[PDB]
DNA sequence: GCGATCACGT
DNA sequence: TACGTGATCGCA
């Protein structure tokens, strides 16, 4: 069973062919600045395993890595591009990555590792990492003879794979989705996660301190109202607090006993001063384990940068993850808590934080899928969307609009989008199940073109069994057929939704690259730092922003051609915070 | 360790 | 109502 290789104790000419599967190993999941245990090589000439230490000092080699015309065939590029950034190496020509071929073929396989990927078409002549490493505590690199077959067995099925894996994204029309959008993508994520981002951690200390001492008092005051001390961190404990020793009104149950959610909370603040505490005290309780103490425990000491890692390949509908640390969810909705991205600041001096976001690309998508002419023109005379939607389902002028009823159709819109039930809908506006769906109805009335999409593209995942997006991204619903109501609805609300989603995730990417390449051509120092779904993140020398008040917006709002136009604000400043 | 519940983002 | 990450609790 044992495969054949070389255990290489010296890079050799035959290892340097124009076409080979590569591995560079990085065990620890957290590849920023991390050690590489192993390399692996296959080619036309033979297998082969090289010592890190060796390979990445051997000129030939390095320069091998770097030759952009010597093409390799890998499983999670960014990863090795990554770490041999840090060892300041450049890694060129990787023409075909297995993780994200497999990702976009299906990607709720949830493939991320070489085995995973092979065993999608029946090759399982390689084991799963986590069988070779083992995971948490026991997780460690084996001796020398374990961990080189492993890799060469690794590097063995992505040379074997490529074809097939290409093959049936051919079939797919998403050979391009590949080469062109997620491929040129992954190098773009790798230099933005290695640039990283600077943080004033001073400035983090301080709020850390504030917020203990105001955390301190809240606490105090939540006991005295209680008449006791308790652990407010625990759903647990706190419901009983609430509803058994102060007999509060038991308005929403959870899986497991009485519902804490803050949705609950704000219906029974009226009854006792205790629930205002407990919501502030929550606020601020996540602002200081979360953002603070978790950004200040990520942060690295010598730089003050946090290199976050974007998961390329893991969401069902083609947008990004971020962790480690998630920089896509950082504060902004309550000002306490959007002060924190005061503490995120441009990396050099003199320099300043631009943002571009999309304005409503998920309802601009909508509009351009559905074809509703009454949405498109909304869009097409930028309209505020939520006042239209409130001046239709509620048939009054502009000036009839009042703002309870902006606020119900701009939860309507969002909720159209998610595939929102007229329970649900109750739910979030806190109203009936026949009155949401009267709203419903008469957003339908408005657009009849979006109520044609939704009934079309739930028979469309029924009869083909998926769904796709703009730049023919793929998410299969098996669900869609289920016999079981529940199941089966939530399957509809994600044909629905994922060709939103999805083709407004393809479109920042694109954009992304499109962004790339115009900062390269006009030789700008500007670079990308973050994307949140629907915005980009880049600092860049004071000096450069009228030119990119022009350019980001241009290139963004240019990425793809729609029905209707795209519209990008953008905003820059000292800070994050600031760069609004 | 892991499911349940909470809260943060688009 | 769509899609995420992760801190904390509590029993295994
Ligand atoms: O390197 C990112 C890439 O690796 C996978 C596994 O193939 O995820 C690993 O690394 C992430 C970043 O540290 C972790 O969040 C994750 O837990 C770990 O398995 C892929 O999912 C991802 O695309
Ligand atoms: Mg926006």
């Amino acid at each position: 069973a044992k495969m054949a290789f070389t255990l290489a104790d010296r890079v050799t000419e035959e290892m340097l062919a124009d076409k080979a599967a590569l591995v560079v190993e990085v065990v620890e999941e957290n590849y920023h600045d991390a050690p590489i245990v192993g390399i692996a090589v296959v080619n036309e000439h033979g297998r082969f395993f090289l010592r890190p230490e060796t390979a990445l000092a051997d000129p030939q080699f390095v320069a091998w890595l770097g030759d952009e015309t010597k093409k390799k065939s890998m499983f999670d590029s960014k990863r090795a591009a990554v770490a041999l950034k840090w060892k300041g190496i450049e890694l060129c020509g990787v023409s075909f990555d297995l993780l994200l071929a497999a990702y976009l073929l299906d990607p709720a396989q949830g493939v991320d590792d070489v085995a995973a990927a092979a065993k999608m078409k029946q090759y399982e002549a390689v084991r799963p990492d986590e069988a070779v490493y083992g995971k948490g505590a026991k997780r460690a690199v084996p001796d020398e003879p374990v961990l080189a077959e492993h890799l060469v067995r690794k590097a063995a099925a992505i040379w074997e794979l490529e074809r097939p894996f290409l093959d049936e994204l051919r079939r797919n029309e998403q050979d391009r989705l590949l080469v062109e959008l997620e491929q040129p993508l992954s190098s773009i994520l790798a230099e933005m996660e290695f640039a990283g981002v600077k943080v004033d951690t001073k400035r983090l200390e301080q709020m850390g301190k504030e917020l203990a001492e105001q955390l301190g008092t809240v606490e105090q005051r939540i006991y005295e109202l209680a008449g006791q001390e308790f652990n407010i961190n625990s759903p647990k404990q706190l419901g009983v607090i609430l509803f058994e020793k102060l007999q509060l009104p038991v308005l929403k149950k959870t899986k497991t006993g009485y519902s804490t959610s803050a949705d609950v909370l704000e219906k029974l603040a009226p009854y006792h001063e205790i629930v205002e505490n407990i919501l502030h005290y929550r606020q601020l309780g996540k602002l200081q384990s979360t953002y603070i103490e978790g950004l200040l425990k990520v942060v690295r000491p010598d730089t003050k940068k946090v290199h976050t890692i974007f998961n390329q390949a893991l969401t069902q509908t083609g947008r990004l993850s971020s962790t480690e640390p998630n920089l896509q969810n950082i504060p902004i909705r309550l000002e306490e808590g959007r002060k924190i991205r005061q503490a995120f600041v441009p990396s050099e001096s003199d320099w300043l934080i631009f943002a571009a976001d999309y304005s409503q690309i998920e309802l601009r998508v909508l509009a351009h899928i559905a074809e509703d002419d009454n949405l498109m023109e909304a869009f097409r005379r930028d309209l505020d969307i939520h006042t239209k939607t409130a001046m239709d389902i509620f048939q009054v002028s502009e000036d009839e609009v009042t703002p309870n009823m902006r606020r119900q159709a701009k939860a309507v819109n969002f909720g159209i989008v998610y595939g929102i039930s007229d329970y649900g809908l109750a739910q979030n506006l806190n109203i009936s199940r026949k009155e949401a769906a009267e709203f419903i109805e008469r957003y339908f009335e408005s657009f009849p073109g979006v109520k044609r999409y939704m009934e079309n593209i739930v028979q469309e995942a029924k009869q083909k069994g998926y769904v796709t997006t703009l730049l023919h991204r793929r998410r299969y619903l098996p669900d869609i057929t289920s016999r079981n109501f529940n199941v089966r609805s939530f399957a509809e609300r994600m044909a629905m939704n994922t060709p939103i989603q999805g083709s407004a995730a393809d479109i920042i990417k694109k954009a992304m690259i499109d962004l790339n390449a115009r900062l390269k051509e006009e030789r700008l120092q500007a670079h990308l730092l973050l994307q949140v779904h629907d915005e980009l993140i880049l600092e860049a020398p004071k000096e450069e922003m009228e030119r990119l008040c022009r350019l980001v917006p241009e290139v963004m709002e240019q990425a793809v051609t729609l029905r209707v136009p795209l519209k990008v604000d953008y905003h820059y400043g000292s800070t994050w915070y600031d760069a609004k």
